[PDB]
């Protein structure tokens, strides 16, 4: 199992002045890229969504929804504020078999339109990294999508490892 090496953090920007309250709400995953992300053609990835909710202890209750096989699959997650506003670790790791690492980095966002988030984790000892292009709506500008493509590449990902989930109306509305 061969993988493209996770980029060195110094290459992953952090959203200047992150506002955890404004980043709340529903986000559409309009762009996906990772060393474990492949541009399938016989069955293109469907768009799923992720809802971020602040807890009073300032942690996020991240829950996602995807339409898998005639149903909505929901998966919960708790992000815990890291060392700098915008960074996050995984709450209750250890309740996730094979997980020794997990990190989130809000690269950039305008809180109303879009956002770019970098994730990196170590499962089974294999290092995985990915980047989601978030959209407040199910679609966005070409400017934003090529910016996403540009960044993914700066991290070592070939076009091939960059995909745009096709918009759907099931479960993510
Ligand atoms: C974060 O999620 C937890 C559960 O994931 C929410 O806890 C719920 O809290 C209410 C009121 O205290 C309870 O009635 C529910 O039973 C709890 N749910 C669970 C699964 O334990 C919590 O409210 C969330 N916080 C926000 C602001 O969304």
């Amino acid at each position: 199992s061969d993988l493209i090496p996770a980029p060195p953090l110094s290459k992953v920007p952090l959203q200047q002045n992150f506002q955890d309250n404004q980043f709340q709400g529903k986000w559409y995953v309009v762009g996906l890229a990772g060393n474990a992300i492949l541009r399938e053609d016989k069955d293109p990835q469907k768009m799923y969504a992720t809802i971020y909710e602040l807890k009073e202890d300032k942690s996020y209750n991240v829950t996602s929804v995807l339409f898998r096989k005639k149903k909505c699959d929901y998966w919960i997650r708790t992000f815990v504020p890291g060392c700098q506003p915008g960074e996050f670790t995984l709450g209750n790791i250890k309740s996730y078999p094979g997980l020794t690492s997990y990190l989130v980095r809000v690269v950039s966002t305008n809180y109303n339109q879009h956002a770019m988030v970098f994730f990196k984790k170590v499962s089974q000892n294999r290092e995985y990294f990915k980047i989601t292009l978030y959209g407040r709506t199910k679609e966005l500008t070409s400017e934003l999508k090529e910016n996403f493509i540009r960044f993914s590449k700066s991290l070592g990902l070939p076009e091939n490892h960059i995909v745009f989930p096709v918009p759907i109306d099931q479960c993510i509305d």
